[PDB]
């Protein structure tokens, strides 16, 4: 006897990888090899749609990105924010999922990974606008979007699973420029290897245009990885390289705070079994191939005295830290509180943590033991008993 009190769209959102529906062939982010989390939802009677924003790109691009896919209309970063990094200031046009957001609309966003914090900026920018971009449209005299003038909140609830709300410490590895790109290239191959195809016939979109980025006819993903890892899009702060990183996550959390109007729920994961006489944590059975071999062994033992990465922690998901992901704490002051039944807005539910690892809790990388179908549809049925 669930009692619905809203009939709210939900949209879902991918982290630092990810892909459109009509991308990687078919395969689904949201899904994988498990299923069409979409099409669950929306034939159980949840309307879903799923936003494709640029997976490298800062949160602030996303969320800009974002907010032209949901109402409609070219993206607009921001005049200042492009003077201030060098890229374009418009990019894609997108007819727009719900326009009816700008008539007393609202919706729920389930994000994954780095799309949590893509989520929480989304909803700060939309209820307070950016003053920089303000105080700069006036001085220059150029047009101002929207989304920069605060005032709107038709976001009424923001899920983050496996998200990095402080940061994961992956991006200190020795090696993380090459790995990282490794890791795009794993999530393509086994997506090829789903739909029985080379991956070299993959279809993976970086959305990139602001930087004049553009994967050429016959170039190899390789080679464009590569060309990428010297770009600005890797080597500058507009990343979702440094947002990643403990301090960027820090800095994020300065500005970015949770809205009083809005229910914000987090889910936190991990895959990894403690070591006796060491201290450090291990990859369990199970754990997709990559994570296991090549992340989550510096993740379970990285340590940092001097910025307070303790035991605490190495426990993580493959990717990132478990205790990153259940709100955020380091240079926020939103409040986290453990799920007693009641969702609240305002603060951070803290709805507990899984045993799943980074992909297979989207359904990328599987898990018999994970009954994937049971723990969204168990989520869309809270977020449908949500009153306005
Ligand atoms: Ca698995
Ligand atoms: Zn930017």
């Amino acid at each position: 006897a669930s009692p619905r009190a809203n009939d709210a769209p939900i949209v879902l959102l991918h982290g630092f990888t990810g892909w459109g529906r009509e991308e990687m062939l078919g395969f689904k982010y949201w899904g994988g090899v498990r299923g069409d989390i979409e099409q669950w939802l929306n034939d159980n009677g949840y309307r879903t749609y799923t936003l494709a924003v640029g997976p490298l790109s800062s949160n602030w691009d996303r969320a800009c990105e974002a907010y032209a896919q949901l109402v409609g209309g070219t993206v607009d970063y921001g005049a200042a924010h492009a003077a201030k990094h060098g890229h374009a200031r418009f990019g894609r046009t997108y007819p727009g999922l719900l326009p009816e957001l700008k008539r007393g609309g609202r919706v729920h966003i389930i994000a994954h990974s780095q799309g949590g914090q893509t989520a929480r900026m989304l909803v700060s920018l939309l209820e307070n606008g950016s003053q920089e971009e303000r105080e700069y449209a006036k001085e220059h005299n150029v047009s101002l979007s929207p989304l920069f003038e605060g005032g709107h909140r038709f976001v009424l609830s923001v899920t983050t699973i496996a998200t990095p709300h402080d940061g994961t410490t992956l991006v200190n590895m020795v090696d993380f420029t090459d790995r990282f790109f490794d890791l795009q290239k794993a999530v393509l191959e086994a997506a090829a290897v789903a739909s029985n195809a080379p991956y070299t016939s993959e279809i993976y979109d970086f959305k990139l245009d602001q930087w004049g980025l553009r994967r050429e006819p016959g170039e190899s993903f390789d080679h464009y990885f590569e060309r990428l890892k010297r770009s600005p899009v890797w080597t500058s702060t507009d990343t979702a390289r440094y947002d990643l990183s403990v301090p960027g996550a820090e800095t994020l959390n300065r500005w970015v705070k949770a809205s009083p109007n809005t229910y914000y729920l987090s889910f936190s994961t991990e895959r990894t079994y403690r070591g006796a006489l060491t201290g450090n944590y291990y990859p369990e059975l199970g754990m997709n191939a990559f994570s296991a071999i090549v992340c989550a062994p510096f993740l379970g033992s990285y340590r940092n005295a001097a910025l307070g990465i303790d035991s605490h922690w190495l426990g993580n998901d493959g990717i990132v830290n478990t205790i990153s992901m259940n709100g955020p704490k380091r240079g926020s002051n939103d409040r986290i509180v453990p799920y007693d039944g009641t969702l609240k807005k305002g603060v951070w539910n803290d709805m507990g943590t899984y045993n799943v690892d980074h992909l297979e809790v989207i359904g990328v990388d599987p898990n018999p033991s994970f009954n994937i179908r049971a723990f969204y549809l168990r989520l869309a049925e809270q977020l449908a008993s949500l009153r306005p």
